[PDB]
């Protein structure tokens, strides 16, 4: 798809702490 929003779809969505029951 892209190198950038691939990027940032990987930290941004890791760094996030989603242990909480969404």
């Amino acid at each position: 798809l892209r190198l950038i929003h691939a990027v940032r779809g990987y930290w941004l969505t890791n760094k996030v702490p989603i242990k909480r029951p969404s």
